[PDB]
């Protein structure tokens, strides 16, 4: 049955009420940037090294000083008990074995609490948004501190809410024994209620003074804005389109990661994700200079499969996937994968 990230996509649509499937899947508006950031890591070509020695490939690296075991990490994906009954609890389990991180949605179907329960040894890592009630913003900081969170990733590309097409027309909202746990388009409203479309600069000042914790800017896709998050102490940026579900007609995030990789000179570490479904779009983002890349939408088609071991399956073939594309490109390590292993 399933050997590839496509194979549980496609599994996904037929177990998966059309609602539930086209939450997950859709983009915003004609969803140009969707199709675009699978797209240009094909543009993308590999230049392989032969002849170096890779009997023994080490995949481990790090991410803002912990150790992970691949550079391949879990992406904030809200309300994951739509998938399967076990939701965020079965994805943290699944880091768990596998050795790598998971980054929670404020908009978990599962607590901050509960999911440090259910992965204590996971790496773990709270992704935020500032809502207009700055209390609630504190105390989500607050838990993720005492609950073992390692950094905040706090996004911000969503002032308002994307306009999803399919969202609109099935009028998307939680299917009636599941909430949001730590507190038209169903989301789309519930955005503009709760989600503060003021947030400037001074926010981020304001989330820097609030806790010692790593702060990653998600959403940035521009050199400018992400010197700017560099200027307010901010820890690293995760060159993100929001899975193209916030603006259509964005850049890939592969195609914008050179830019923002130059624009950093170093003092932080870069991420990537949007479009990450194979070992060799793992290869080209780290040859490219990010540190580790995240992945959305496949851990939902894990869960929709078999929950904690469908999640844990597609972990699995992504690390293999990518195993196999350093040694064939002659790589040993993630230490040298340089940039002249990729032309566009
Ligand atoms: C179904 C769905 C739910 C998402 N929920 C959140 C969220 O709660 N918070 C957030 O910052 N980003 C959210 N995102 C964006 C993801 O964190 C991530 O940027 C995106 O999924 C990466 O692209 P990929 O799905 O192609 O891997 C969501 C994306 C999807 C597809
Ligand atoms: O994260 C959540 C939900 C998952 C539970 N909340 C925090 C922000 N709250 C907020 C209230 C009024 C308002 F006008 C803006 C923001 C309510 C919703």
């Amino acid at each position: 049955r399933l050997i590839c990230i496509n194979d549980y996509e496609q599994h996904a649509k037929s177990v998966l009420p059309k609602s539930i499937y086209d939450y997950y899947r859709s983009g915003a508006n004609d969803e140009e940037t969707l199709a675009d950031n699978i797209a240009a890591f094909s543009r993308w070509k590999l230049y392989p090294r032969m002849l170096r020695n890779v009997a023994e490939t080490d995949l481990s690296t790090s991410v803002l000083g912990q150790r992970v075991s691949m550079p391949i990490c879990v992406g904030a994906t809200a309300m994951q008990r739509m998938a399967h009954v076990d939701g965020e609890l079965a994805t943290v389990r699944a880091c768990q074995s596998l050795g790598t991180g998971m980054m929670l949605s404020s908009w978990a179907t599962s607590s901050i609490e509960e999911v440090a329960e259910a992965g204590p040894e996971a790496l773990r890592w709270l992704q935020l948004y500032i809502y207009k009630d700055r209390e609630v913003t504190k105390k989500l900081v607050r838990q993720a501190e005492k609950m073992g969170y390692k950094a905040i990733f706090v996004t911000v590309d969503t002032p308002y809410l994307g306009n999803r097409l399919d969202d609109v027309r099935n009028r998307f909202k939680l299917p009636p024994q599941l909430r949001m746990k730590n507190f038209d388009s169903g989301l789309a409203a519930y955005v503009a209620k709760a989600i503060d479309p003021s947030i400037s600069w001074e926010d981020i000042k304001w989330l820097r003074r609030l806790t010692s914790l790593p702060i990653v800017a998600k959403g940035i896709l521009r050199g400018d804005d992400a010197r700017e998050a560099v200027k307010h102490g901010l820890n690293g940026i995760l060159v993100s389109n929001h899975g193209a579900r916030q603006l259509d007609g964005v850049p890939a995030t592969i195609d914008v990661l050179p830019e923002i990789v130059e624009a950093v000179e170093g003092k932080v570490e870069v991420f990537l994700d949007g479009g990450v479904r194979k070992g060799t779009d793992v290869l080209k983002a780290l040859a490219l200079g990010a540190k580790a890349v995240f992945v959305g939408r496949p851990i939902v088609w894990g869960l929709a499969f078999q929950g904690e071991k469908g999640v844990q399956d597609v972990l699995e073939i992504l690390k293999e996937e990518f195993r196999l594309a350093m040694a064939l490109s002659g790589c040993q390590n993630v230490k040298v994968i340089d940039k002249t292993l990729v032309r566009k």
